[PDB]
């Protein structure tokens, strides 16, 4: 389908009604590591096996959340791009599943948003990198120490300056223990806005104060459940904030050469000076990996899923056209 369009109504209102009742999984649905996308299939505004469309996930988290539709696009896309089935335009939210449909050829994997290396990467809140074995599970150590860092530098709450010392603290935690810690290009831009997302969008609409209260963070970052009364936030936002969580510990883009604490800069790496550059290497490197040369359905299909994805980039961004026009 076309990307829907910015909600009518972006007024503050209760998601957590009649029609979206908080449901435990039943055997075959699917969570993954995203807690947003997760509290949407478990309150039904996506599909709660956790299979869904890039229309269906762009308009659960407008109507949900009331996340922002430039950044609901990009993500969605991204996501679809690397993760999704392109032919069958369904993406799983967690672990692969044979209900994308049939698998486009090699090397393209269709993994859902488990897959490492494509959106999803390392030094997450509340999920351990890949290289520990589960990038997709919520982990109570590390939302114990989302918790701790609360309390040290948001007074109990999660605001955006816990944002700013966690998303460090995760990133050093990574250089120290993953020695396959990559944090370059896509992971290095979602990882810092991905921080500011509970902050923005886990706190009721009708305080929107961006301090998030903890029995809130746990029941979406563990339960995929909205608090009872939840309201969505009263506009439309996504990241704003990541500034102060990228001011509080600048970081260059850069991976562990094959060992702990062999943090090596990445000249090659988009960062926040080359926004565009992210966008280029995602589509003509990542993408481009994932399917070097698709036949006829799948090069339309592509096609079609890049213009849909420039859409959410950023107006003063050139469009690519790995497989022309
Ligand atoms: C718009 C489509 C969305 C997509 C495709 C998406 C996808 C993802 C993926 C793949 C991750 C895992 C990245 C990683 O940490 O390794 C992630 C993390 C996250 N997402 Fe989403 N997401 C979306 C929307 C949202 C929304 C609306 C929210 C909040 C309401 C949200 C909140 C989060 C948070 C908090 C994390 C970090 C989990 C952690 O580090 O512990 N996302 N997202
Ligand atoms: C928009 O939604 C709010 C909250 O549900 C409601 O109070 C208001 O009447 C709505 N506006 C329109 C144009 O329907
Ligand atoms: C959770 O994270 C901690 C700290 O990284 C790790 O030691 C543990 O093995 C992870 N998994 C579980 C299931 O607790
Ligand atoms: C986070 O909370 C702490 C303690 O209340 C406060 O000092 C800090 O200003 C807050 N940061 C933001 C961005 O609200
Ligand atoms: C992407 O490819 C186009 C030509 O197809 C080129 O104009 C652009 O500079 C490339 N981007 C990168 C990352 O080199
Ligand atoms: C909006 C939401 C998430 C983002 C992640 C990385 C870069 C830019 C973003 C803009
Ligand atoms: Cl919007
Ligand atoms: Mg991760």
């Amino acid at each position: 389908g076309l990307p829907p369009g910015p909600l009518e109504n972006s007024s503050a209102k209760l998601v957590n009604d009649e029609a979206h009742p908080w449901k435990p999984l039943r055997p075959g649905d699917i969570r993954g590591p995203c807690p947003g996308l997760n509290t949407l299939a478990s309150h039904g505004y996506l599909p709660r096996n956790g299979v869904a469309t890039p229309a269906q996930i762009i308009n659960a988290v407008q109507e949900g959340f009331n996340f922002d539709n430039q950044a609901a696009i990009f993500l969605t896309y991204a996501a679809h791009l690397v993760d999704g089935n392109l032919i069958t335009d369904l993406l799983s939210i967690g672990r692969k599943t044979r209900l994308t449909g049939p698998d486009p050829p090699p090397p393209a994997s269709v993994g859902g948003l488990n897959e490492h290396g494509t959106f999803e990467g390392d030094a997450s809140m509340t999920r351990g990198d890949a290289f520990f074995g589960n990038n997709h599970d919520f982990n109570e150590t590390l939302f114990e120490q989302l918790v701790d860092y609360s309390n040290r530098f948001g007074g109990g709450k999660y605001n955006l300056t816990v944002a700013g010392e966690l998303r460090f603290k995760r990133i050093q935690d990574s250089i120290a223990t993953n020695p396959n810690f990559s944090f370059v290009d896509f992971r290095f831009f979602t990882a810092y806005g991905e921080t500011t997302f509970p902050a923005n969008l886990f706190v009721d609409g009708r305080r929107d104060d961006g301090q998030l209260d903890m029995d809130a963070a746990r029941s979406f970052f563990q339960f995929s459940r909205m608090p009872d009364d939840f309201f969505r936030a009263p506009s439309p936002r996504s990241g704003t904030g990541v500034e102060v969580v990228v001011q509080a510990h600048p970081m260059q883009p850069g991976r562990n050469v094959g060992k702990i604490n062999s943090y090596t800069v990445d000249p090659t790496s988009s960062d926040f000076s080359t926004p565009c550059l992210m966008y280029e290497k995602f589509v003509n490197i990542t993408v481009k990996s994932l399917y070097p040369n698709p036949t006829v359905q799948l090069r339309k299909a592509l096609n079609t899923n890049l213009d849909f994805l420039f859409q959410g980039v950023a107006a003063g961004c050139t469009q690519v056209f790995p497989y022309g026009r």
